[PDB]
C-alpha cells in the first residue's frame, strides 16, 4: 500500500465517554496512515437505530475485513468495551501489531486479559495521561 | 474427557455488578461439565492486589490454556468488559462453540461486534430475563 492501514478501537456501545479523545487520537493517527475506522466511529444513527436497521452482522463482517487489512491496530482501552476486547482478540490471532493506550487517572485497573496479553513489542500496552497522547504516538510511529 | 470442559466469561475488572448472577450461571453449568474458570472468578485479592502481585501475564496465559481446552465457551455479555470481549475474540479464532447471554432489561444495546459475530449455531447470542437462565441453559445443553 502507498500508506499504512490503521485500525482504531475505542468503546462505542460500551459507552461514549471518551469519544472526543478518540477523535483526537485518530486525528494524530492520520499523520501516519489511513484510519480505516475513521468515518464509522460517530455512530450517528444511535445504537438502537443501527440495531433497528439490522446492520450488526455487516458491522462485524466489514470491520473484520478492515482488521485484517490493518498494518497496526491502535486501541484506547480505558473505557471497558466488549467490541474493543473482541477486536483485540481477533487481532492477536491475526498476529497484528497492536498498541493499547490506557489512562491510569481513570481510577480503573486495566483488564488482566489486555495487560497480560502484552509482550512489550508486537503487543504493547502504554499507560499515559491525556495531554501527552500526541507525543506518544509520534514516538511509536517514529 | 470424562466430562465436557466449560469456560465461563463475565466482567471482573470491567465491573462486578453481575457477580452474583455469574455464580448462579456457573452453578447451573456445573450440571453439564467442569467449569474451568470457577475458582478464579471471585478475584479475592482485588484488582489492585492482583496487579501488585504482577500476575496479569500468568492470568492471560493460564486462561488461554483453559480457553483452548474448552468444549463450550459461555459468556454473560450484559456488562461491558474488555476481557470478556477478548476471550470471545480468541475463542472465535479457535473455532469454539460459543453461547453469549444478554439481558435487554439492562437498557443497553449489545455490542455490534458480539451481536454480529453470531451465526445462530456455533456462535449464538440469546436475549433473556434473569429469572429464566436455568431453563435456557437446560435447553442449550440438551
Ligand atoms: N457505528 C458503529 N456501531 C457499532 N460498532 C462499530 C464499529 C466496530 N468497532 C466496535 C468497537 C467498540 O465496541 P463496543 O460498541 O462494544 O463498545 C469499536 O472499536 C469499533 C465501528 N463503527 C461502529
Ligand atoms: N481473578 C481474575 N482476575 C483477572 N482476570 C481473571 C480471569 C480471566 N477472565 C477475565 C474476564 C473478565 O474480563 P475483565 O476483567 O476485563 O472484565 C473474565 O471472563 C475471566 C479469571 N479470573 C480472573
Amino acid at each position: 500500500s502507498m500508506r499504512p492501514a490503521l485500525y482504531f478501537c475505542g468503546s462505542i456501545r460500551g459507552g461514549r465517554e471518551d469519544r472526543t479523545l478518540y477523535e483526537r487520537i485518530v486525528s494524530r493517527l492520520r499523520r501516519f496512515g489511513t484510519v480505516l475506522t475513521e468515518h464509522v466511529a460517530a455512530a450517528e444513527l444511535g445504537a438502537r437505530g443501527e440495531e433497528a436497521a439490522g446492520g450488526d452482522r455487516l458491522i462485524h463482517e466489514q470491520d473484520l475485513e478492515w482488521l485484517q487489512q490493518a498494518d497496526v491496530v491502535v486501541a484506547e482501552v480505558t473505557q471497558p468495551s466488549l467490541g474493543v476486547g473482541y477486536e483485540l482478540g481477533r487481532a492477536v490471532a491475526f498476529n497484528k501489531r497492536i498498541l493499547c493506550l490506557f489512562r491510569p487517572q481513570s481510577g480503573r485497573v486495566l483488564s488482566a486479559m489486555i495487560r497480560g496479553a502484552a509482550d512489550g513489542s508486537r503487543f504493547q500496552v502504554w499507560d499515559y495521561e491525556e495531554g501527552e497522547v500526541e507525543a506518544l504516538l509520534d514516538r511509536y510511529f517514529e
